[PDB]
């Protein structure tokens, strides 16, 4: 079978919306695979590697944050985040129409307060449409320099960038810190989330939108 939630982590993270989480995992395991959006090998990793690892980065988001998920793909990390944290207002930014079709289907079949923008982060109209967001999250999108260039315009002054990055976080920070600062980041550091539940924990390149103009 192997679609039943990993406990107690799943209830820790999703609480009363565990059922929404399970519905989402099922659709990723079903139509997500049938449509070529979820790799077959990932089906048995949907809880620990995808839903849980993505949703724990909510530990770094304040109540009621407006969040842009840059390059959401099949909904990761934005949809696990929205399910875990109903207080958030999540927007999934994704350019591929095949993927946005998928996302709209799921978001309506879940009742989750998630919106979908089909566009690329570097587009002027996107920067206007999603400017002033409280946070910009991402996973598996781009190297940290381009990612930060894409993220900072969408974040209000003193907002937060959360780039899920894994064991390559530190290297990436060390390589790109300088140009990250030039793009408007300050206080760049590697942080971990969900360390009560996951080993390794989720590893996130955290930054603030500093006051400097890029
Ligand atoms: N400039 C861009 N702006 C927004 N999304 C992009 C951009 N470039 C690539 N993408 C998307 O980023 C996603 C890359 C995927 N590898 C990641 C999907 C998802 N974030 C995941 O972790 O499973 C794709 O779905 C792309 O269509």
């Amino acid at each position: 079978h192997h679609m039943s939630p990993i406990e107690p982590a799943a209830s820790a993270i999703f609480g009363p919306r565990l059922g929404l989480a399970r519905r989402y995992a099922e659709a990723l395991a079903g139509p997500g695979v049938e449509r070529g959006l979820v790799g077959p090998r990932e089906v048995g990793r949907l809880w620990d590697r995808h839903l849980l690892n993505c949703a724990v980065i909510g530990e770094l988001l304040e109540r009621g944050d407006r969040v842009v998920d840059i390059g959401s793909g099949a909904g990761l990390p934005g949809v696990p985040l929205a399910i875990a944290r109903p207080d958030l207002q999540v927007v999934l930014l994704e350019p591929l129409l095949r993927r946005t079709e998928f996302l709209r289907e799921m978001v309506t079949d879940l009742g989750v307060a998630v919106e979908i923008v089909r566009g690329r982060a570097e587009e002027s109209w996107v920067q206007d449409q999603l400017g002033g967001s409280d946070a910009a999250v991402s996973r598996a999108v781009a190297a940290l320099d381009k990612l930060t260039k894409w993220s900072m315009p969408l974040i209000r002054p003193n907002g937060r960038m959360l780039a899920i990055k894994g064991e390559r976080a530190h290297d990436e920070v060390r390589e790109h810190r300088r140009v990250m600062i030039a793009s408007g980041a300050v206080d760049v550091r590697v942080v971990t989330c969900g360390a009560n539940y996951l080993r390794p924990p989720a590893t996130v390149v955290f930054a603030r939108r500093g006051k400097q103009i890029a």
